[PDB]
């Protein structure tokens, strides 16, 4: 049992746990794979920072536990490569 996430990375940075089937792994534009659920909180809500005008963040760039900064969300949660997970179970 395990996941072949080695292709892109392995486990999610936010939780630091292997990518399980229900983990729904996703690759960010910063080149960091993480659990989709973990990726949710990654984006800001009702808040912004370093915004020249209007509003910054939330639907656009996402904060990553690695770089904690993004320019665009073109490669953000949406380009899920696949589920390298397989035969994953709590029991042995
Ligand atoms: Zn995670
Ligand atoms: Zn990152």
């Amino acid at each position: 049992g395990g996941a072949e996430a080695l292709e892109l990375l392995e486990h999610c940075g936010v939780c630091r746990e292997r990518l399980r089937p229900e983990r729904e792994p996703r690759l960010l534009p910063c080149l960091h794979s993480a659990c989709s659920a973990c990726l949710g909180p990654a984006a800001p809500a009702a808040a912004n920072s370093s915004g020249d005008g209007g509003a910054a963040g939330d639907g656009t760039v996402v904060d990553c536990p690695v770089c904690k900064q993004q320019c665009f969300s073109k490669d953000i949660v949406e380009n899920y490569f696949m589920r390298d997970s397989g035969s994953k179970a709590a029991t042995d």
